């Protein structure tokens, strides 16, 4: 198989910035306990494709997650917060959108690739968190 608009996401992510995250954790409806060790986290992400598969891995002091998942399917996700979601995740115009729905809330996130950045906007209601990861 060939080369995919998408391995540009492929790569070891280190955060570098963070902005608005506490609120939009608050708005999430994290607990205090929860936010306060997520919000210290500086975690690596891991990205591959494999086929049609992605692989978004997260390792931190707070948790490590790993998610795999084919573009636009529906999938089961327990996110690093310990909520059970319903997620999917689609390509729109080289962003991918990853909506995740539960209790009857749903939070959107995209990431993006930006000069050599991966930027993360979190989104919940009003309230606006922005990540931006560097390469490992
Ligand atoms: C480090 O603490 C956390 C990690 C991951 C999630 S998340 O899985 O639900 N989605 C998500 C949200 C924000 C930033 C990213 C990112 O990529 O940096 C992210 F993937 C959290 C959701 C609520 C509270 C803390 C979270």
């Amino acid at each position: 198989r060939g080369s995919h608009m998408c391995d540009a996401f492929v790569g070891t992510w280190k955060l570098v910035s963070s902005e608005n995250f506490d609120d939009y954790m608050k708005e999430v409806g994290v607990g205090f306990a929860t936010r306060k060790v997520a919000g210290m986290a500086k975690p690596n992400m891991i990205i591959s494709v494999n086929g049609d598969v992605i692989t978004i891995k997260s390792e931190s002091t707070f948790k490590n997650t790993e998610i795999s998942f084919i573009l636009g399917q529906e999938f089961d996700e327990v996110t690093a917060d310990d909520r059970k979601v319903k997620s999917t995740i689609t390509l729109d115009g080289g962003v991918l959108v990853h909506v995740q729905k539960w209790d009857g809330k749903s939070t959107t996130i995209k990431r993006k690739r930006e000069d050599d950045k991966l930027v993360v906007e979190c989104v919940m209601k009003g309230v606006t968190s922005t990540r931006v990861y560097e390469r490992a």
